[PDB]
């Protein structure tokens, strides 16, 4: 049982997940570089899975016709008919929110509210995210346009920029951390960053859990609900090991991969039979946003190009 793995994740934890199913050739980059290459490969192209952190990604990949479908019933039976193709060319396997980090010093956590408050010129010179280019924030400002049309958004996104502690650099981690070093006030970041930092021996993780806090966005009166990002797979069109290949996808479905998601990255299992690890339910029930994610690959042009135009770097 053997594949050629296409990977734009980036958890060392993940090892051990490849290792329990079968001998695992890893290919990893971004996600682009990954769509790049299985392309200009064509015909050729000994890929297997193409597993991705972002619904946009997959939406473009299957897109360009990059995916072959596999219908089977565990799958059919385990993945939510929303977090997948119709005709089940990929199938996304974890969920994950964007989510903001404040100052528990600096920041109260009763003004804070939307993503969208972020541009208020209350925040100058006090807001951390990372580049413009990363495939989080794409999706970010993509389901902000889907939603709000694209002069809303630049607005946004001009008072965001406006508003950065530095030129944004380093991780989503690294912008929780600098919040902690005060730097900036108020990170966006994903969800499952955080939980890893809970759970850390490491005595300067503790002391960014101390001075930091997980805040939802979007999830107060009238307000849409917080981002939601998948992390997602599906077989390729040119699969040498298809037998393989689709073993794959039951197995990220199955009890075990959805557990490791759940507790060794803390991201949320999509499958029922698996619980939300502890120390993420603790923080409240996650209230996503019911925006149909085939709307984070499709304004994903305009996304980039207006982070682009507003100077977000
Ligand atoms: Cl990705
Ligand atoms: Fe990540």
């Amino acid at each position: 049982r053997t594949i050629n793995l296409y990977s734009s994740r980036h958890y060392n934890t993940d090892d051990a997940l490849y290792d329990a199913f079968g001998e695992v050739n890893l290919i990893e980059a971004s996600a682009e570089e990954l769509i790049e290459r299985i392309q200009s490969e064509g015909a050729n192209s000994p890929g297997d899975i193409l597993f991705t952190v972002d619904a946009g990604m997959l939406w473009r990949a299957e897109q360009a016709g990059l995916f072959q479908p596999v219908r089977s019933g565990k799958l059919n039976e385990r993945i939510p008919e929303n977090l997948r193709h119709p005709d089940g060319l990929w199938y996304g396997f974890t969920q994950r929110a964007r989510v903001l980090y404040y100052s528990r010093d600096r920041v109260n956590p009763a003004d804070l509210s939307t993503y969208e408050a972020l541009a208020d010129p209350q925040w100058r010179g006090k807001i951390l995210v990372r580049p413009s280019s990363n495939v989080y924030n794409l999706s970010l400002t993509a389901s902000r346009i889907a939603i709000h049309g694209e002069p809303e958004t630049r607005r946004w996104l001009q008072g965001l920029v406006g508003n950065f502690a530095r030129q944004p650099e380093g991780n989503d981690t690294a912008q929780i951390r600098a919040i902690a070093a005060g730097i900036g006030d108020v990170a966006i970041a994903n969800s499952y960053y955080y939980i890893r930092l809970q759970k850390s021996t490491d005595p300067a993780d503790q002391e960014v859990v101390e001075k930091v806090s997980l805040f939802f966005p979007n999830t107060g009166s009238g307000e849409r609900g917080t981002h939601v990002n998948v992390s997602g797979a599906g077989v390729l069109k040119n699969a040498p090991n298809r037998d393989a290949a689709i073993a794959f996808l039951e197995y990220l479905a199955s009890d075990d991969a959805q557990r490791y998601f759940a507790e060794g990255n803390n991201e949320y299992p999509v499958i029922p039979g698996v619980p939300i690890d502890p120390v993420l339910a603790a923080h409240g029930q996650l209230k996503g946003d019911p925006l149909n994610v085939s709307n984070l690959g499709r304004y994903q042009p305009d996304s980039a190009r207006l982070m682009n135009e507003v100077g977000w770097q």
